[PDB]
């Protein structure tokens, strides 16, 4: 037993960070097969930041520009494109550590693995959701830029982020591997507005459920309550509105406990009016939304990969 | 900026997990050079675990007896030893991919990362805390006996911990690679007490100074105290008492902050005395202690690993 903030292991994604260097920018780059992906603003100087034009500033650099760097293998860059906000860099080696992968635009709510990288090296891995408003709550440096998150299934990584900015409110901005922004942020230094950030309540739901399966039985309480009852309590709170697809994905947790998804709706809307008064679930003094149901089947029954 | 409980990246610990097979018992095992690590519980069967006699059990049983899987690589036992409580397998080949490593026995209070296997195959990473009580508060099921923690220090893997057994009161316990329990416990299931849990709070102050770097100042008071003041009122809280050794310890952090170590000691008393009221630190509404002064250091300067 036992409930964990737990990451996916990153051996497979270690063996794909390379360092990107252009001029006297250096980030972390992804090499795949021949190619590798990195930011654009790559190409970009700390002026250039507060507005950069990337098609002309690209068009000043040539191939031999950039140097791209495995440890102490030097790859040799024979191409290069751009693709919206990412640079894809063709090279003379394909990566022989490359994994079975596949690119993934993940949808808000949805958890990834982040392997934290500076200079083309692994510091460290945590896991967390992509937030309502399409950013990340993560921990990042100057220099992390191209640092990517990324789930596994099976014996395939599926790339889903790369790490591109720092709001100037602490928050963290990126894209998919195909270089399209989540969310409405621009790689440029300005002054973005974030919205709304929302609590993703399917996910509180799935990790009451994982409380309960670990022997946290306090705030189950005799009440029910209705779909359209409880979303109007929730997004008093701004919680996420409840649907039923929502219901029918938490199926399985409400058959290994034997409890109602809109049993355990009720006990949570209490929890939402009443608080937790000084208690504590799961060894947290607050409602945790950075497991999805997904997440805690897997840490429950026990997952791997291969 | 940001700050997340971040483990260490697991790709030189995930090429050293096998699975050892005895009988109907499976689990891990640490494959390093040409020797194997396991628990030695997987003698046992279910019902051999309410008293068993290793010796007498370990007297029954060959090289032979002893089915190391690697993957599809079926190693060949050729010698056996038990070291405490850590069974020695040796084989016949020599892990290729063994980082340089070391074993060493870690004090409490210290923090790791934890590679949960199952089958000798990687299910999740994630970093924790050895209690003072010696206890893990880990996140493990039935088959994940012989699941390693560790630490990087450069190039080195120190390995600190090979998991064992879940008490009857859902926290966990194990030992050293040499075999040697960290607490009073035995691989036996029989009720066992684990001590009184108290909160380490050398850490918990450096995890105060990281929300300062981050921005999290409320806290933040005009008094101040003496080191024999906050330890009567630490001891009150179950907080470890704190000596000149853990304020030499905290110095970076107070250099870097200008913020003296007493001068936190005093605004921890009060969040002891007076709650936090309902606000947060770093997005916590607990005061959390899995954070040494070093860890806080690396992921706020970005240190990383070859
Ligand atoms: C320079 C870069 C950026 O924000 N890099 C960073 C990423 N993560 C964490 C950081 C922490 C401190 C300083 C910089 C950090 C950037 C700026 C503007 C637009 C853009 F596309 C990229
Ligand atoms: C059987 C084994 C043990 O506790 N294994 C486990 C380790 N971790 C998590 C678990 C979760 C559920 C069930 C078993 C778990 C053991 C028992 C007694 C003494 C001993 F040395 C080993």
């Amino acid at each position: 037993s036992g409930f964990r903030k737990m990451a996916f292991p990153s051996g497979k994604v270690e063996g794909c960070m390379v360092q990107v260097t252009c001029g006297t920018t250096t980030l972390n780059g992804l090499w795949l097969d021949d190619v590798v992906y990195c930011p654009r603003h790559v190409i970009c100087t700390s002026e250039d930041m507060l507005n950069p034009n990337y098609e002309d500033l690209l068009i000043r650099k040539s191939n031999h520009n950039f140097l791209v760097q495995a440890g102490n293998v030097q790859l040799r860059v024979i191409g290069h494109s751009m693709q919206n906000c990412v640079l894809k860099l063709k090279v003379d080696t394909a990566n022989p550590k490359t994994p079975k992968y596949k690119f993934v635009r993940i949808q808000p709510g949805q958890t990834f693995s982040v392997l934290a990288c500076y200079n083309g090296s692994p510091s460290g891995v945590y896991q967390c959701a992509m937030r309502p408003n399409f950013t990340i709550k993560g921990s990042f440096l100057n220099g992390s830029c191209g640092s990517v998150g990324f789930n596994i299934d099976y014996d395939c990584v599926s790339f889903c982020y790369m790490h591109h900015m720092e709001l100037p409110t602490g928050v963290h901005a990126g894209t998919d591997l195909e270089g399209n922004f989540y969310g409405p942020f621009v790689d440029r230094q300005t002054a973005q507005a974030a919205g709304t950030d929302t609590t993703i309540t399917v996910n509180v739901l799935a990790w009451l459920y994982a409380a309960v399966i670990n022997g946290d039985r306090w705030f189950l309480n005799r009440f029910t309550t209705t779909l359209n009852d409880f979303n109007l309590v929730a997004m008093k709170y701004n919680y996420e509105p409840l649907t039923q697809d929502h219901v029918d994905i938490l199926g399985p947790l409400s058959a290994q406990t034997g409890i109602a998804v809109l049993d355990m709706c009720a006990s949570l809307k209490e929890l939402l009016q009443n608080g937790m008064n000084g208690r504590t679930i799961l060894g947290s003094a607050l409602l945790e939304d950075e497991f999805t149901p997904f997440d805690v089947v897997r840490q429950c029954s026990g997952v791997t990969f291969q």
